[PDB]
């Protein structure tokens, strides 16, 4: 009836309908947490996804049902105003968010996003996943998430900053060193990060970690741009390593032209991997005898230092070729690696990919598969390393950065990473074994994450006791 | 095209299509702010309630228009998670809220609800009319509502300690003497204020007016049980007094068993008022000649002090008798006083109490009046008193408290009926002024209360400046 | 050899010598001073001043030679950059300042001024006069002074906002209910205390009377705007009875348009005293007969009001008369209210009204009459009222808002007044007699100030011990 | 007559009866801290225990006799009540306490004990030789200690964590990573320190090392329960090295089974040293041949992690057997671990080892030996390793757990066992050289732990002034 605390109801493995009882608890499980959050659709998905991929653990630690109800509720959920000048002197009004999530393993964790879309359930459900990814990495860190419906798109720097300096005139007094160290997202980056660290040192008079993502000249780490695409390529490496599956005889696609795609094909090509695209969302690019150093360098060093548009990759390679309105996926490989964005890798192309002998997709972006795509995979035999596990290493960093700023220390590139690799592979060595524990499967990495993921920040919470 | 402040976009006053743009804007006002909280239900409808009664203060002054809707967006909201151990040693959860609205004239002040009903939408509602509601008062309180998705019903005495102790362990640090002053409400009585000060004391080791409705003997004041009640007869005597209506020469069929009620009554007998009702959830008894000092006093010191039912009182009132499931309204009067529940008072009921000499409806309750009965009140020329105004002396003696806690005193019973009586004559004042002044109506309180309670509010914020 | 704390050395008020020693010593104390602060010029003048007047003090007391010399010192003293965006979107910068002088009687207290002449020396200079200006109200003020080279005249109300929010997001560390309550000044009017307030608010989170001089709706007081000259006219009025003669028998010839002078005439005629003047930057108007209450009214809720100047009254008294760039020290009169600049009335000036029996000066200004006129006046038996003490009634109703914000509470216009009256006629009092008993003159109302404000804070300073 | 500070009184080391003054005088200071404390014995006993060993410390350097005299007195001392529900719903009361007792070489550390029979002396007397346990670390730690007369036994989970969550309800304030960090001891293991933590983090919102002893999941360190065990044998094993004992010759008895008897035996069993016996409160079990990695086994991952009784280890080897009511002290050995209780070995106990051919004894729990016992020890040329010293490598792993906590590191088993070697050996070297350059003895540890433990400690707290 209860466990060794006595906080928690067990639902009698010995029973005679056993599967049922937590099958039908998973479900009264799911549909309390709907009934708090009805319109949440982000929200709801998410916790839906992660609830019933856990079931294997449930059936074996029935325990565990009522803690996951009780962590999807954020341990403090924090929304404000914020009122700031425009360039015409017109004063203006955005909603802001901060939801310190969980905070059994170390401080809140968890990025900022200012877009105009940003709402309550958006950033609840970057939040709950963010959990699971930083209980991942090994690292100590809680996780958190926050954002304004502020669109960045149209401003003037000197308004990105009114309003960074504006928001963090509320937020600092929520935040700190040792308690919620919020980072960058789509819409804040080494700008935003710079102008919301000003203002905080500013307000509250202290030099700390409170934030990542900072510029190497004042607390930044090294890597801090190459983490996610790295760790995306150690994490598949690592993947291919354990099946003894030849990187240097791979051929990988990668969609997005961002950090994450940017730096992915570029440890790509170091393992002697060979990368055929990268793409934007107006087009994908092509290289028939595959990427180089050389070229990496235009894309890089200026379709992202300058922010054109995929298509200028025209202008440095005559061999090069682009295609209008079109995805990567219709091009032959054997890695996949989606950087793009959410619902980038669709049915259609999850056959395409499938048919042209693709054998592992590695999650570069924020579940990028969608929902048919990922069924396609693993009914296909095909490896599928997941969000939360595969760009982790972007949280990584993060958590490096953290450790070099409590340290007063900046480690050389080359020390963060070989950290970035030794954690990278922890949470393969995670993914697998709980994965085969619990589903007998191994390469059920997304059953793995989250088993992992949850069952660390679980134990924690019940060792911590009721809060 | 803008205000002295160059921050606001003025409509234009003397533009010929004016009229439609105040009519456009308005409606325009209330679009972003659905499609910002698409389904808080009970929150868009007391925002497009308060709104359009606006709409004459807006005529004259259109830059008050971009202000409410950045008003309608709480300056800060906190939603957080609480465990406690129930009674069987179970660990249980509840959601909870703080919703900090407005501090232009005050710290944030407001009650704290804990019901099974409890959400955002319904916190941010009562908290909204919180702000205007706490203007009127003429004091320095800010508009704040709070409370937990908890149901004391069923609960132990020591299950409802541990949840308070809980509750405060996470809303010490967003509240306090010059910050946020929580106070009692629907499941937050005088014991769970008791068991809340005891968290808020023994954590931030200080002494202090952090809640109001503590028991006189740490804190409490004099006329904490009466205010609300008392004040809503002295609205109305005061009402009746500017009309030249003799307050001992009507007849009033009043419900409830509420402190509202239960002293509304003492104070219309104390002015020789006949009272010939009282109400309860089963039904309303009824005295042909009037309730007595005795009467009324069986009724207070027995069924609810004894928790008992309104029937109970046919064991004291041989003379009187019990109307089973039924709404005093159909009693005929002059004045008519709903102080039982929201929309307690419909249509037909608006139409007897209409025909039969009904001229003064007098709030006790959260809005008791149906949105028709106010128009039908309001079309046959019968006093409306706004829930606003009628009971804000709950609120009045709220501050009261606050004072004397600041000043290290503790006032007659006697000074605190002077100082109440006298700010109902300023809320009477104002509403009247303001009526008026923008409706030409001077007894459409309903107008001046939003006018006046919104001005001080708006007024004050611009001068504040931009946060 | 030392006082009975033996921690100052004495200097023997029985030696021979004595007498030079107390002339030696003192010139001493202003070598040190200078030695440390060489080119404040300002400062050290207010000090040198200070220092002389009150040797009759030392006389009796010669512990108090080293105390004012420490006293001197600012206890804490705060200069701070400050940048802040202009509407042109450059950044800007501007030094600032928070002079936190003595805080024996109470918290500091003192306005900000923005003025592009404010500086250290300024700054000291106003914020060291302060103390002592505060020490003879009687209330529980400390002394201090802030401001910046900050120039807001060409700046829009968006610039002197965002300046005042930039100023608080680093002066709120330094001040509070308790350590520091700035207030208005020289730049520093309603708004800019408004905006200041509004930041403070903010960041702080806490709802409080941190400064003085905020609207009314949210913290102000009545008789915010007429307290200085008010008082300054109680002062007189104090001072005429004592010597039994009639207020309402004199001519009074003022200099202003400031809220000292256009109250000063407001409560001169109510008394029947007949104004015939009033100034301005350009010139002075003149009544023959005298001002009217509807004459005045003109005046105040219109020049000032809509900031015009003093010579558009001549739209309204085809009686009056304006007199071209001209001080109107000329017109004969029995009392003067120099309520205009600093060295306002020089010496000519005070040849003219000593020769057309004035037989009272009512500094309504910072030090109005120069060293010589005060000497001229004093040397011809002119009643000379010391600013310190005539206008004390601006500080006088700032700490009168201290205790109103205090207690939660706001009194009558009435009850603020009568509170007022009376700590003038203290004010005159503790002048009166302390003249007396140490210059033998009573009505030497420039010794009594500073001797009645100087001890009151160095007694306390000695009980209070080394800090 | 006085040292370089002039605050303290030096005791002419070249006077006549020069013994006889410091004697004399180590006599007042012992009768004037026994007059503070009269009835604390506990606290007097091991004051006098220290303090005269010291002796020759204070022949050398008298200024350290003021100085001891007042380290003996906590720089502060807080009591506290705890009040908390039993699982009946009745209310109960425990007294608490927190003796910070020394800053001077870092944060007090020293752990929580819940036992009915904790008072303030007994506090007091872990506390003070807490000081000097932590001084031998080579670390930053100040010295603490405190605990409740809660009874842990018997109660339910429920309890302990209701009542943990009391108890720093109230400690939380006086605690912090850089001002007190407790840990556990008899009463407070992993669950307690799990649940204190949990409601620390609740309440000041912050993840930090404040405490020590937590899961390796949450801040916790590797090592953390062989810590002590380890570092005891290391520390002889670092004796045996410099007499030139072969290690690997040795035979050695143990009491007690906790963790430090069960990890001694392990790493004795790694240096290939013969162990035969381990214990219980209820008799002693002996392993004819040795015992055995495997044996070490049964006895460890069951009768420790399921709780049973050492008998139980019968059912496991078949050449064991059982005494009841008996000690291990009788059987013969080279080397001596009494880790069990205090007093745990006797005169009669110590005469057995001594005649059996025992040339050491470490002491592995806090002063095993009884006072007769180590007087024969000593006067048997038997080598005495002190608590304070031996058992220290527990607080070292505390100190370590909190350097990771600190770094937001988390170093391999592997490192962390590094450092504890060396720790161990520099704690013999301070131990060695101080006995050697005091006493002339060399191994009289009980000297040199003492010595060099208070040196550090004295030399800081002069150099730190007066306090």
């Amino acid at each position: 009836l209860k466990d060794k605390t006595g906080r928690f109801v067990v639902l009698d493995k010995n029973a005679s309908n056993y599967e049922s009882l937590v099958d039908q608890e998973m479900n009264n499980v799911y549909e309390r947490v709907m009934k708090l959050d009805p319109n949440q659709v982000e929200f709801l998905q998410a916790f839906h996804e992660i609830l019933y991929s856990l079931k294997p653990l449930f059936m074996e630690e029935p325990k565990y049902l009522p803690i996951i109800e009780t962590l999807s509720e954020p341990e403090r959920a924090i929304q404000f105003r914020v009122c700031w000048l425009d360039d015409n002197g017109v004063q203006r009004k955005n909603r802001c968010f901060r939801v310190q999530y969980n905070s059994a393993l170390g401080p809140y964790k968890g990025g900022l996003r200012f877009h105009p879309s940003v709402n309550l359930s958006i950033v609840k459900f970057l939040g709950f996943e963010q959990i699971f990814k930083n209980s991942l990495t090994g690292l100590s860190m809680g996780g958190g998430k926050g954002g304004s419906d502020f669109d960045p798109k149209g401003k003037s720097d000197n308004e990105i900053l009114k309003f960074c300096q504006a928001f963090m005139n509320e937020l600092y007094r929520h935040i700190g060193p040792c308690t919620d160290v919020p980072a960058g997202d789509i819409g804040v980056g080494g700008r935003e990060i710079g102008y919301l660290y000003g203002q905080y040192k500013k307000i509250v008079n202290s030099f700390n970690g409170t934030l990542t993502g900072k510029n190497v000249k004042w607390g930044g780490s090294n890597l801090r741009v190459e983490a996610t695409g790295y760790g995306l390529v150690y994490f598949v490496l690592e993947v291919l390593k354990s099946l003894n599956i030849p990187v240097e005889k791979q051929t990988a696609v990668v969609s997005g032209s961002g950090n994450v795609a940017l730096y992915c094909v570029q440890k790509l090509l170091h393992l002697n991997v060979k990368v055929l695209t990268l793409s934007d969302s107006n087009g994908y690019v092509y290289e028939p005898n595959g990427f180089t150093h050389e070229n990496l360098e235009f894309l890089i060093d200026l379709k992202e230092e300058k922010k054109g548009r995929i298509k200028e990759y025209l202008n440095h390679s005559s061999t090069a070729k682009y295609f209008p309105n079109e995805k990567p996926w219709g091009v032959p490989c054997t890695l996949a690696f989606p950087c793009a964005t959410q619902n980038d890798v669709d049915l259609d192309q999850a056959k395409l990919l499938q048919k042209n002998g693709c054998i592992l997709v590695g999650e570069g972006a924020n579940m990028p598969s969608t929902v048919d795509a990922i069924n396609l995979f693993k009914s296909n035999n095909i490896i599928y390393c997941p969000s939360k596990a595969a760009n982790a290493g972007g949280v990584a960093i993060s958590g490096l950065e953290m450790s070099q700023n409590f340290q007063f220390s900046h480690w050389t590139r080359e020390t963060v990473d070989e950290k970035l690799k030794e954690i990278m592979r922890n949470i393969f060595i995670a993914c697998s074994e709980n994965a085969l524990k619990y589903t007998k499967n191994k390469y059920d990495l997304q059953a793995g994450a989250n088993i992992a993921g949850f069952l660390k920040v679980a134990e924690s919470y019940i060792e911590q006791g009721c809060f």
